[PDB]
């Protein structure tokens, strides 16, 4: 989690976001993350929204949990595809 900038990550296991607020006030609604059996949104409170996107299954991947608490958002997001390279970071 940079001072820099945001701290996010890809693996075999997990998609991670952590994004840090600074849109003022930090409010329940400062991850708007919408998943599909084939697509995903992760929605910043201000317009830092990432996603992915799929053809097929992700339900298992449709189970997220966000953290917020001050000046991180944190996506937990079981393993899409693992070991298969992607279109983008975020595929949206």
């Amino acid at each position: 989690t940079p001072e820099l900038a945001l701290d996010w990550r890809q693996s075999a296991e997990e998609v991670i976001v952590k994004l840090r607020v600074g849109v003022g006030p930090l409010q329940l609604e400062d991850v708007d993350a919408a998943f599909t059996d084939t697509d995903c949104v992760v929605r910043f409170a201000g317009g830092q929204q990432w996603g992915g996107v799929f053809y097929a299954e992700i339900k298992s991947s449709c189970a997220k949990v966000q953290t917020r608490k001050g000046s991180l958002l944190h996506l937990t997001l079981p393993k899409k595809v693992p070991m298969l390279t992607w279109p983008s970071l975020l595929v949206e």
